[PDB]
């Protein structure tokens, strides 16, 4: 219970306190909460939270105008494996997350469902328990000797998923955008970092398939464009978004050690400008900072020095939303913040603030957040973090 | 007979003043004066008029410890076409060149030696004339109709080279590296720039070739990289540099408007890279800044500004060239030689000053250059362009 160390600097006279059209929503700022998985759905049927989600997006969302992205969402149960993972494919659901969508757009705010399918990073003990597959771009490229012997042990071996098993997972994208959208959601997310399934087919370290799907740049793009223009088909690019770590090595990706890596991002992401330039563009692409490489590690651990994002501008020409270690350095977000239609994520300082947008507008010390109850099943870590107000009453100083 | 109208500033304490050593040269400093064809050469024969040329490079590596590239230079008649350009192929042209490389060695300054390859911006009737093709990617994808009218007259329709051919250039670099060393050169430059015949190879705009040297970012730069491994094993990768200009449209290229064109860079830039760290490390790569998007244009005339070139340095750790507007602009000369083992390279200006690193150095008033005499066949606007005390005795202003 103490503040983050560093010296806050207000925010509300930078470019972050513009107002932005992003897609169809007029955002007032550019402080975004990106995706943060919790661990606090209902298992068996991946059900968000009934006691305490609602409460957790509607602290989070009080700031007028503010985008929120949602935890990581499973589009089915083929592409989940974490039971306290929510998902958006069921009728039950979709019900729950109507209500949070509601509390969201009641404080003036907008919702966008991150879409995300774990590949190789699933637990294939919990797979198998459903008759699921444990899926990759390959077989035989495991993420680790801990993995692959989990995985053996499961009777789950990995497997490199076929054609029409990729065009499957095309259709369970499309299917949780169209039930996203009809259930108030303002947009989706496709989430193609972190080394999840699309960023296990993008890197090469992931995948030496010697089909359509690998081997090439353009082939390692393939099913994550399959995937942008199946979503956009269905719900418009206004409604679309995706999210790149091109510098990231969690999930044992190659970060920027591999001088390759660059070129691969910046064709895809040119692909997306194609598109844009031909038609309505996607809403905005979410590139998670080389600042964290790894967000299983304290703030400033593992800060790839050697390559930056600065190659994105030079390509999409529309809205950029960046994310990572933002919170303790308000002069890095100020200066990319001036990059044109610049938006600003904060990860675990919107855990720990729920009133982050404010004390970002006005320079007030942020509470640090409790790594402790990031994942716990518990009303504890989740929504009683306190206000600003409340922390001063209760005499909070820096850590 | 003027000044630039534009307000100096001395250079002399940033880093453009920091001594660096570039393959095996320690250069004094960072100024660099790049290629510029001044067609100055001897008809027929393609020879170094070392007549006139001695005292124009004489005088432009007058500041001990510049290093010089020179003009463009075929590497074989069938690389060429314009017939006063000089070639370095036969005995005739390196008695010349050893020449003009000594008075460059007098001064205590390097030479590096462009190795140039025009396909389809070259004369076809010329080239018909010494029973040579007009070369490119494609036999159909002409630069132009106005070109495209003069082939079709000569009778020398372009011709999409095959892997022979390519095989054959490959083999012309080679020979002409080995040759330019052997008569001094400090190093070669590969050219594979300015909408010239790599380049030509490079950009989708100029190469719709379906077998490995087209239709993907890996076949367009296959000819560039075979150019290059092959040149690094016959002189040494120290010996060996490379020039690139990804936002130009001269020659018909397609430049930035074309969101693919960052990722071909970056993954030939990140090719070059591998290499390096596998023990050859290429002496620098040479760029053209997207301030000058065509050099027959004034200064701050199509200045590309929705793209720049520093994705570079996310990718290659080694010393980059930066060339294009800078004479004008001493601010983000200064700028940009803040990022590491960065060299600035001045064109137009050292056309028109001989003393031009001195007067950078200082912030004296700079001669304007003669687009006139770019190309005429006289001393005038070519070696007689005064010393900074000559434009005072002469009482030379602002333009
Ligand atoms: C507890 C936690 C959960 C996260 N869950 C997600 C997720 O569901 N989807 C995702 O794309 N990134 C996720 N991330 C990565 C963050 O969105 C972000 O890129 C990272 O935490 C760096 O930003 P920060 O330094 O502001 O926290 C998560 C990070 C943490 C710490
Ligand atoms: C008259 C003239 C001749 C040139 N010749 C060459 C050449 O032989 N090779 C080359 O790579 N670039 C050539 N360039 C391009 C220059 O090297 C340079 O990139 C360009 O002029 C912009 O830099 P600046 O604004 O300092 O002039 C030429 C430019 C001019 C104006
Ligand atoms: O649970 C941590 C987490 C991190 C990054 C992601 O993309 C998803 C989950
Ligand atoms: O003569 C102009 C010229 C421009 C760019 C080049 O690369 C070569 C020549």
């Amino acid at each position: 219970m103490s503040y983050m160390n560093f010296d806050p600097k207000p925010l509300g006279d930078t470019n972050i306190f513009k107002p932005i059209k992003i897609g169809n929503n007029e955002l007032k700022h550019r402080v975004v909460m990106p995706a943060l998985t919790r661990m606090r759905a209902i298992a068996p049927g991946n059900i968000p939270n009934t006691e305490w989600a609602e409460e957790y997006y509607r602290q989070r969302s009080q700031y007028p105008g503010t985008l929120i992205i949602t935890e990581g969402t499973f589009p089915s149960a083929q592409s989940g494996g974490y039971p306290n993972v929510p998902g958006i494919w069921s009728k039950e659901q979709l019900a729950e997350w109507k209500k949070i969508f509601n509390a969201i757009h009641e404080n003036k705010s907008f919702v966008w469902v991150q879409l995300w399918v774990l590949g190789r990073q699933a637990w294939p003990e919990v797979l198998k328990k459903e008759g699921l597959r444990y899926d990759s771009a390959t077989d035989d490229l495991y993420m680790g000797e801990e993995e692959k012997e989990r995985a053996l042990k499961a009777n789950n071996p990995q497997h490199g998923i076929t054609k029409e098993e990729i065009k499957q997972y095309i259709k369970e994208y499309v299917d949780a955008a169209k039930k996203a959208i009809d259930a108030g959601a303002d947009g989706v997310q496709i989430h193609s970092a972190n080394g999840y399934l699309l960023n296990q087919f993008l890197d090469p370290i992931s995948n030496n398939r010697t089909d359509e799907y690998g081997g090439s740049i353009e082939n390692r793009a393939r099913f994550t464009l399959e995937v942008v223009d199946a979503v956009v088909d269905a719900v418009g690019a206004e409604r679309t978004s995706i999210r790149f770590s091109p510098y990231g090595t969690f999930g044992t990706m190659s970060g920027g050690e591999n001088p390759g890596i660059v070129a691969q991002y910046a064709y895809v992401i040119g692909e997306l400008e194609k598109r844009a330039r031909a038609g309505k563009r996607l809403a905005f692409i979410d590139l998670v900072e080389p600042r964290v490489t790894d967000p299983f590690l304290p703030e400033f651990e593992k800060w790839f020095k050697e390559g930056t994002n600065e190659f994105i501008y030079s390509i999409w020409k529309g809205p950029v939303l960046r994310v990572g270690n933002y919170a303790l350095d308000p002069d890095q977000a100020t200066l990319d913040s001036k990059k044109p239609n610049t938006l600003i994520g904060y990860g675990r300082s919107f855990i720990a603030n729920p009133d982050l947008v404010y004390r970002l507008e006005k320079g007030l010390p942020l509470n640090k957040y409790d790594r402790n109850t990031f994942y716990t099943f518990t009303k504890e870590g989740y929504t009683d973090y306190p206000s600003y107000e409340e922390s001063v009453a209760k005499g909070y100083k820096k850590e």
